[PDB]
């Protein structure tokens, strides 16, 4: 293959040499995805023929003489979840009652637009689980997304379709949103980079309400190279004056990659304080935490004081995450598809109960959750006051077992504390919370399954994270783990 585990800034010098046309990149990518992703189920829409008529368009334009774009040539595939492209469709992550509808003309989510702005080239889409709510890909309709170090295994969720084809070479980058971890979480299982920048770093849309009372919602890349990371940074970032929390800034994500980490006082935590965590889990990333201290940072334990359960705060998390979910579900009803009534199948129990908890939601019961987000966010703030860094295990658990019945989900119980199956593991949450950039770095591998450290940064400090990020990757690279999926059997 020209393209299998080839870079996006590899791809992009061969396009702009004329080493390979365009046509050939499209060709190859769907060579690679037929051939591979029947195992993986991570594909859940094929646009071949426009990304072969857009490859034709390039094409012409490179062989003119004419202005192409940062990105040329490089194959992606946005996310199946509140994913908006004219002319595609968009099924919430699997709900079967709405196989049929098709984006607007005119409407589009952040990443395809801008990716194809700067000439990436759109396939496809990638398989979500329903509503994004929980920390697993699988639903009814599509079925598990499985990881390509153990297809045995879930590829995390919510963008796991985006993290299986990114660690199986098919394609460099991918497109994830996350609004409890769902750029993050995949990649932690699957040994990929996953990028999650500062609050109105990257534009996100939601419409018709811009004012709800989630989560913070993100959109950003996975890929296998840091470096990968900062050029699709680079298209990503920038104003939008319809994004609310908008930043009128201009980085260049590049410029970070050799700046290092000396001198950097960096935090550690293995649990915040108050998750219960898998004991390898916790001895591996204090293992990677010492990486940095042989590069010059300061490194020593941390504690948050975060004063809430983590019973709490997922809690919290779910009754957040299900207000807008409700509000799509009513506006979804009152347009002909009913999804309380006559395709509740479609809704997974674990699902409907947030649903119906939040129905008549009380002010009093909205505004305990607004405080304990502000407490949290207080708490991460009491580290940045000290620290450049912090660093903590992405997840507090191991690649779970796919299910049969469309509906897996993580464990309920890690070193004999109860947990939240559908997102209490992901530790991720904390920064939906409270708007810190953060990116889950591959750690290594236990029993050949991968697990990631999660580098969050000061609010607005996308480039430390980067910085820090390309620094454990040049000391600690995670590349010769992809030898795993590389000689899988098809
Ligand atoms: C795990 C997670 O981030 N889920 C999720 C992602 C996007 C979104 O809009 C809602 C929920």
């Amino acid at each position: 293959s020209p393209v299998h585990w080839k870079s996006a800034a590899e791809i992009v010098e061969l396009v702009k040499s004329k080493q390979i046309s365009p046509r050939e990149v499209v060709e190859s990518t769907i060579d690679l995805i037929e051939q591979r992703d029947p195992g993986l189920n991570a594909v859940v829409y094929k646009a071949y023929d426009e990304a072969r008529e857009k490859a034709a368009a390039l094409e012409r334009r490179i062989m003119q003489g004419e202005p192409v774009g940062m990105l040329a040539g490089v194959p992606t595939l946005m996310k199946d979840l509140f994913a908006a492209k004219p002319g595609w469709p968009s099924t919430l992550g699997g709900i079967r009652a709405l196989k049929d509808a098709r984006g607007a003309a005119g409407v589009w989510s952040t990443y395809p637009l801008k990716m194809s702005g700067e000439d990436s080239l759109l396939l496809g889409q990638t398989n979500s689980p329903v509503y994004g709510f929980r920390g697993t890909t699988d639903n009814t309709f599509f079925g598990p997304t499985r990881n390509p170090f153990n297809l045995d295994f879930n590829a995390g969720g919510s963008s796991g379709g985006a993290a299986a084809l990114v660690a199986d070479g098919i394609v460099p980058v991918a497109g994830g949103t996350d609004g409890g971890g769902a750029i993050r979480i995949p990649a932690a299982w699957t040994n990929t980079y996953g990028f999650q920048p500062s609050i109105g770093r990257v534009p996100f849309k939601s419409r018709p309400n811009a004012f709800h009372p989630g989560p913070y919602l993100y959109e950003g890349p996975i890929t296998r190279t840091v470096r990968d990371a900062a050029l699709a940074m680079n298209v990503l970032h920038g104003f939008d004056r319809r994004d609310p929390a908008s930043l009128r800034v201009k980085l260049d994500f590049t410029s970070a990659l050799a700046q290092g980490v000396r001198g950097k006082k960096i935090g550690l935590t293995l649990n915040y304080g108050v998750f219960p965590v898998q004991q390898e889990i916790q001895d591996l990333i204090g293992k990677a935490a010492r990486v940095f201290t042989e590069l010059g940072a300061h490194v020593e334990f941390v504690d948050l004081g975060i004063p809430y359960s983590q019973k709490q705060m997922s809690d919290a998390w779910c009754r957040m995450i299900a207000i807008p979910t409700v509000a799509s579900m009513q506006a979804l009803r009152k347009e002909g598809i009913d999804l309380y009534g006559e395709h509740r199948a479609d809704i997974p129990d674990a699902l409907m109960k947030w649903i119906d908890a939040v129905a008549d939601i009380s002010v009093q019961q909205i505004s305990a959750d607004q405080l304990l987000r502000t407490t949290v966010f207080d708490c991460m703030n009491g580290v940045f006051d000290r620290f450049d860094l912090l660093l903590a295990p992405t997840l507090a658990c191991m690649p779970v077992r796919n299910a049969t019945d469309g509906c897996t989900e993580g464990p309920s119980q890690i070193n004999g504390e109860e947990i939240d199956p559908l997102i209490g593991w992901c530790m991720t949450y904390l920064t939906n919370f409270s708007g810190h950039p953060s990116a889950s770095v591959p750690a290594g591998l236990i029993d050949g399954l991968p697990a990631g450290m999660l580098i969050i940064g000061d609010r607005q400090a996308d480039l430390d994270v980067i910085a820090a990020s390309a620094a454990f990757e040049r000391a600690s690279p995670w590349s010769q783990y992809y030898d795993i999926p590389a000689g899988r059997p098809l």
